[PDB]
C-alpha cells in the first residue's frame, strides 16, 4: 500500500488541500490536514524519495493557489497560450524545489520517525525553507499557512512573535498529529491538542489603546478604470474627471481621502498645475488627499529615475515636487516592474528600505504599495510608534475574478494584527476595506464597482511585542531547535 507513486499522488492531494484554507474559502483546518500529509508521507523513505514527495506536495499547493498569475502573464507578456502555461508550471516547479529540499534534508538527517523529528526538527527546518523561498531572487513568500489563522484561535500569537511564528506552531502540531496517527499513540495527540489550545487565551488581550477623541472620517475612492498598456489621449482626462468628481463632494466632510495605486496615470512632472490647484482647494475646505502616481525625476547625473510614488496634498501637507512627505516603492515585482538581467546588450527604480511615515492632517501613515504589504518584516521596520494607521494602495486589476486578490487581502489583515494599528486599503477595483487593530474588518465595499468607501476610523497608540522585536526572537528559538536536532542526529 506504499509504492511511493501512491505517496506522490497523495502529496498532490494533500498539497492542494492547503489552498482551501485561505481567504476565498476560510477553512483553517485544511492547513493541518495539508501539513499532516506532508509530515506523514515523508516517513520511512529515501532522502531522494522524500524530496520527490515534498516536491510533489509543493507542486499541488502552488499549482492551485498561484495559477491566478496566468492571466497576469496572459496580459503583460503577450506570449502565446502554451507559452504562458509553461511559465506558470515552471514557477510552480521552482517554488516546489524548496519544499522538496525540506523533505530531502529532513529525511537525510532524520530518517526515522521520532518525536524530535516532527516537533523539533521539522518546524525549525521549515522556517529556513520558507525563508529561502521568500528571499532568494527577490523572493515570493506567498501561501503561508499562518495567514489562515487571522480569524482562528491562534490569532493572539501574531502580535507577540509574528505570522511566521504561527507557521512554526502549525508544523509542530501537525507533526505531532501525524506521529500520533501512524504510531497509534495517544500521547503526542494530547500534547498536540495542548500546544494548540494554549495560544487561544491570547486573542482576548489588547496591546493597543484606541483614542476615540482622534476619530476622523476617511474616504477611499475605487476608480475601476479599464486597463490599457497604451497611454492614449482622453484616457487621462476621463480618469482625472472620475477621481475628482468622486472626491469633490467629500471635501469638507472627510478629512482624509485616499486614491489607489497609480491613480493619476500621468507623470507627476506633467500634472503640476493639476496638483497645485487640487492642493489649494483641499487646504481651504480642510482636508487632505493621499494618491498614488508615477514620478519621473531627474537625477543629479542628468538621468531619469522612475518611481511608483505616493504623494500627499491638502491641509497639513502642502504639495511640492521637492517635498519629502512622499513614499517610493522599495521591493519591486521581478518581471512586471524591472528586468532581472543587468546587461543584455524598461526598468523602474527602488526606493529606500526605510521611509518616514506620511503626514496628512497630523496623521501618521506608514505606506506599503501593493505587494509590499505581505512582507511583515519590512512593514515592521518602517513602522513607528507614532503611526496612526497602516496605509496600503494596490491595483489588483490584474488577475481579476480569481483567488489572487483575496489571498493578497488576507495577508494585509495580518499586518494590522501584528502592529495593533488600523489598516486603510484602497484599490482600483480589488478589496477596498478598512481593517481594525485586531484584524477585524470594519468596512468593505464590493469589487468591480465604481463606489467610494467612506467610514470612521479610530487610531491606536500601542506597542505589540512583535513591534519591538520582530521575527528576531523566532530565529533564536529556531536556532535552539535546529542546534538541538542536528546535535541529536550527530549524536552517533
Ligand atoms: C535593542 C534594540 C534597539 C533597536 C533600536 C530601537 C530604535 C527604536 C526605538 C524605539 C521604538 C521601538 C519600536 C520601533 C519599531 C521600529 C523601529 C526598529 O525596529 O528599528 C530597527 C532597528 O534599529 C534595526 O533594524
Amino acid at each position: 500500500i506504499e509504492r511511493q507513486r501512491i505517496r506522490l499522488l497523495l502529496a498532490l492531494l494533500f498539497g492542494a488541500c492547503g489552498t482551501l484554507a485561505f481567504s476565498p474559502y476560510d477553512v483553517w483546518p485544511a492547513a493541518i490536514i495539508s501539513l499532516m500529509g506532508l509530515q506523514a508521507l515523508t516517513f520511512n523513505r529515501r532522502p531522494l524519495q522524500s524530496a520527490a514527495i515534498g516536491f510533489c506536495w509543493g507542486f499541488g499547493l502552488f499549482g492551485s493557489g498561484i495559477n491566478w498569475v496566468y492571466v497576469s502573464i496572459a496580459t503583460f507578456g503577450g506570449m502565446p497560450g502554451p507559452v504562458n502555461i509553461f511559465l506558470v508550471v515552471l514557477l510552480a516547479a521552482y517554488l516546489s524545489l524548496y519544499t522538496g529540499l525540506f523533505a530531502g534534508v529532513l529525511s537525510r538527517l532524520w530518517p526515522k520517525t521520532t518525536w524530535l523529528r516532527v516537533a523539533i526538527a521539522a518546524p525549525a527546518l521549515w522556517q529556513v525553507t520558507e525563508f529561502l523561498r521568500g528571499w532568494v531572487l527577490t523572493g515570493f513568500p506567498w501561501l503561508q499557512f499562518g495567514y489562515s489563522q487571522i480569524d482562528g484561535p491562534l490569532k493572539g500569537l501574531a502580535p507577540i512573535m509574528g505570522v511566521e511564528a504561527i507557521n512554526f506552531l502549525l508544523m509542530m502540531v501537525s507533526g505531532l498529529l501525524a506521529l500520533a496517527l501512524v504510531k497509534r499513540n495517544w500521547r503526542p495527540l494530547v500534547v498536540a491538542v495542548v500546544l494548540f489550545a494554549l495560544p487561544f487565551p491570547l486573542r482576548y488581550i489588547q496591546w493597543f489603546t484606541p483614542q476615540p477623541e482622534k476619530t476622523i472620517q476617511v474616504s477611499m475612492v475605487q476608480g475601476d478604470i479599464p486597463q490599457s498598456l497604451k497611454w492614449d489621449e482622453g484616457q487621462l482626462l476621463n480618469t482625472l474627471k472620475i477621481y475628482y468628481n468622486a472626491t469633490a463632494p467629500l471635501m469638507g466632510k472627510s478629512s482624509l481621502i485616499i486614491w489607489p495605486e497609480s491613480a493619476i496615470t500621468d507623470l507627476e512632472i506633467n500634472q503640476q498645475p493639476f496638483l497645485k490647484a487640487l492642493d489649494g482647494e483641499l487646504r481651504d475646505k480642510g482636508s487632505s488627499l493621499v494618491t498614488g502616481i508615477v514620478d519621473a525625476r531627474l537625477n543629479k547625473q542628468n538621468r531619469y529615475d522612475t518611481y511608483n510614488t505616493i504623494i500627499t496634498l491638502g491641509k497639513g501637507a502642502p504639495y511640492s515636487y521637492e517635498s519629502a512627505d512622499r513614499y517610493n516603492k522599495n521591493h519591486l515585482v521581478p518581471f512586471g516592474e524591472f528586468v532581472p538581467l543587468e546587461s543584455i546588450l524598461s526598468s523602474f527604480s527602488r526606493g529606500p528600505y526605510i521611509q518616514p511615515p506620511l503626514s496628512a492632517n497630523g496623521i501618521e501613515l506608514t505606506a506599503a504599495i501593493c505587494y509590499e504589504i505581505i512582507l511583515g518584516e519590512q512593514v515592521r521596520d518602517n513602522f513607528r510608534p507614532d503611526t496612526d494607521y497602516l496605509l496600503t494602495i494596490s491595483n489588483d486589476a490584474w488577475f481579476g475574478k480569481s483567488i489572487g486578490p483575496w489571498q493578497h487581502f488576507q495577508m494585509a489583515r495580518m499586518r494590522a494584527l501584528e502592529l495593533a494599528r488600523p489598516l486603510l486599503r484602497s484599490t482600483n477595483n480589488g478589496i477596498t476595506a478598512v481593517i481594525g487593530p485586531q484584524g477585524e474588518i470594519q468596512a468593505m465595499i464590493p469589487q468591480f464597482t465604481r463606489e467610494v468607501l467612506t467610514t470612521n476610523v479610530t487610531p491606536t497608540t500601542g506597542l505589540t511585542p512583535y513591534a519591538r522585536t520582530g521575527n528576531w526572537p523566532l530565529w533564536v528559538l529556531t536556532a535552539l531547535f535546529g542546534f538541538a536536532a542536528v546535535l541529536m542526529s550527530l549524536r552517533q
